[PDB]
């Protein structure tokens, strides 16, 4: 995952499709074009 990089507990999640960190607001904003309701539920919303 993310070549054993760890994210940001809370404001990132490692995006498996990029194994990249990527920011929380962006996939769970639904103003934005990353917007994505299932990624932002099972790897953003708890940690907020």
């Amino acid at each position: 995952d993310c070549h054993g990089t760890i994210c940001h507990p809370v404001n990132e999640f490692c995006y498996v499709a990029t194994e990249r960190c990527h920011p929380c607001i962006e996939v769970c904003n639904n103003q934005t074009h990353n917007y994505d309701a299932f990624l932002c539920a099972k790897e953003c919303s708890a940690y907020k």
